[PDB]
């Protein structure tokens, strides 16, 4: 039943108590142990209590997927169509209606939303649900909401927290109350294991045979560690014997079952029926993170956690408080927005956890080199124009540069294609066959123009799914690209940025892509080496210029599956970098 499921949750007992705490206290810290359902239920409770009469309820989630996942879930519970009373907003996916009482979104959208109205009048209550996997963009929000609260008293702010992080939050938010919302044994090693990988595998071996049935979850650091573990565990399982229950071993890089994942994956997994966790505790992690990890065993039933370090280590060489995760490109975006609110002076800024000065100086230098900031560091005309685009400052810079070069039509398509997850379906039985079809779209210049070739031919075939399948192109991905393209075209048109085509002048198109994306360039070494930092990076085999020789290249992203790899590489001329990417590479007259 919908009611029965809702009432089953631990929060429902404290449901009347939560509403009173919000009604009295302006800012409220909520500690809910995972599986309390504070994420879904609290939003409804405040809606049910009439907080949506004169405002919306907004909740920020750490990832895009989480905001979509919670919104759909809450929609079912509320019993209404997604986007109507309960909707989510994420980048280029605003699933909301005028009739939207409850809204879910990422920190970035809130930052765009707060910049437009520093008082957030459209909202009655703002809740940030990122107890774990908090960033600096989330920390910036805290300081902004602290000021917003001093000018709009009716506004309610809820801030979820981990138990270790809780008291620090309360001190920061003017000593406001900490509302709290209510089994596994943790095992340690007497001496620090010399080899964490060997220890962890032996640990997985003993637990598979010598323990009651449960599923094991292991965490590792690198891909080569994962691959080595898969081979070792296969070899030991086959040698062990046929009587022994089969061990199904699956890795994740986002009879009994073993799952092995990295930190990237740990933040995005809700797998059930696992009674055992192996915690190598070294990426070194924090006590709050270690405790969160321990809890994951306790999800389905009782169970055990195996931390591969001394207890003293837990209490000595591990800090409890979360360290906010800093993304270099996200931080540039955050700083750009802050300067668009007229907030300079990052040194005296009310940061709850001060970011390292290098991170802020690199971000400032990156924006300066893009020409978002002048010599002083004050926001320029170009910076304000870029801040109107909800994307990384490199991509927004490329769009505006293309308008100057009369090639905005091709760029909006290329920019659309960069956001895409998977573009080409590949099946191992027909892998060779798929690669042959991909080759038709290969442009000499590089992957950027190859993406332009894919979308154009898709457009030319009237956007046919049969055509997509004919060429082993993900049909869903192209549809997503068009949705993004249409939204970008509307954003450009609203600002004074027209759409002009130039008949695939590859020189103008790649020149445009050098205006931004100039700190992601590399030169061929007798693989390649990065111009900016000197880091060695390699062409991916799937690249359109992978066979070809190309002395100077430009890459959209830098993936690390095994060794540093450039994602979407395009051959460019050095001249354009001096000319179109001025400040950084003007080592000419």
């Amino acid at each position: 039943s919908i009611k029965e499921q809702r009432e089953s949750l631990p929060v429902f007992q404290f449901r009347d108590q939560i509403i009173q705490a919000v009604k009295d206290n302006q800012i409220l810290i909520v500690v809910g142990e995972t599986g309390s359902g504070k994420t879904t239920q609290v939003t409804q409770y405040l809606a049910e209590a009439g907080f949506t009469k004169y405002g919306m309820i907004g909740c920020t989630q750490p990832r895009r997927v989480a905001a979509v996942s919670v919104a759909k879930r809450v929609a079912e519970e509320v019993g209404c169509q997604l986007g109507q009373e309960v909707g989510y907003t994420i980048r280029f996916e605003d699933v909301t209606s005028p009739a939207t009482k409850i809204k879910y979104m990422t920190d970035g959208m809130l930052q765009r939303e707060i910049l437009m109205d520093p008082d957030l009048k459209r909202y009655s209550v703002i809740m940030l649900d990122e107890a774990h996997e908090r960033t600096i963009a989330t920390d910036v929000l805290f300081a902004l909401l602290k000021k917003t609260v001093k000018r709009r008293p009716d506004l309610k702010v809820i801030v979820t927290s981990a138990t270790l992080d809780a008291e620090k939050f309360s001190e920061y938010f003017n000593s406001c109350p900490i509302f709290t919302i209510p089994p596994v044994e943790i095992l340690y090693s007497r001496e620090p294991e010399p080899d964490y990988l060997e220890a962890a595998l032996t640990t997985v071996m003993q637990i598979h045979l010598t323990e009651p049935p449960g599923d094991i979850l292991v965490f590792l650091t690198g891909q080569e560690e994962i691959d080595t573990a898969c081979e070792i565990l296969y070899e030991r399982m086959k040698a062990l014997g046929p009587s022994v229950p089969e061990l199904i071993i699956l890795p994740i890089y986002s009879s009994r079952k073993v799952v092995i994942a990295t930190n990237i994956a740990e933040t995005s997994i809700t797998i059930d029926y696992i009674y055992y966790v192996v915690d190598p505790g070294f990426v070194p992690i924090s006590q709050a993170q270690a405790n969160q990890r321990a809890g994951r065993a306790g999800r389905t039933g009782p169970g055990k956690c195996f931390r591969l370090y001394t207890e003293a280590a837990y209490q000595s060489e591990m800090l409890p408080t979360t360290i906010p995760d800093i993304q270099r490109q996200n931080l540039a975006n955050t700083i750009l927005l802050l300067k668009a609110m007229g907030i300079n002076d990052l040194l005296r800024f009310d940061f709850m956890d001060p970011p390292p000065v290098n991170t802020m100086l690199t971000a400032l230098e990156e924006l300066y080199a893009l020409g978002a900031l002048d010599d002083e560091g004050l926001l320029t005309r170009l910076g304000r124009k870029m801040a109107d685009f909800p994307m990384e400052p490199s991509l927004s810079k490329v769009l505006i540069a293309s308008v100057d070069k009369g090639c905005s039509d091709e760029m909006v398509t290329i920019v659309s294609m960069l956001n895409l997850q998977q573009i080409f379906y590949r099946p191992k039985d027909k892998q060779q066959q798929a690669d042959q079809k991909k080759a038709k779209f290969h442009d000499p210049t590089g992957d950027h123009l190859t993406l332009l070739n894919v979308y154009n031919a898709w457009k030319n075939s009237g956007y046919s799914n049969a055509w997509c399948f004919e060429n082993y192109i993900q049909a869903r991905a192209m549809r997503r690209a068009r949705d993004v393209r249409q939204q970008i075209v509307k954003i450009m048109e609203r600002h004074r940025h027209p759409i002009i085509s130039c008949g695939r002048d590859t020189d103008k198109i790649r020149q445009a892509l050098c205006a931004g994306f100039f700190r992601n360039t590399a030169r061929k070494d007798p693989g390649y080496k990065t111009l900016t930092e000197g880091t060695p990076v390699y062409l991916h085999p799937s690249s359109a210029l992978f066979g070809k020789q190309a002395e100077w290249v430009l890459y959209h992203e830098l993936v690390l599956t095994t060794k540093e790899y450039m994602h979407f590489t395009t051959a460019i001329e050095p001249k354009w970098l001096v000319e179109a990417a001025p400040t950084f590479f003007k080592l000419a007259p």
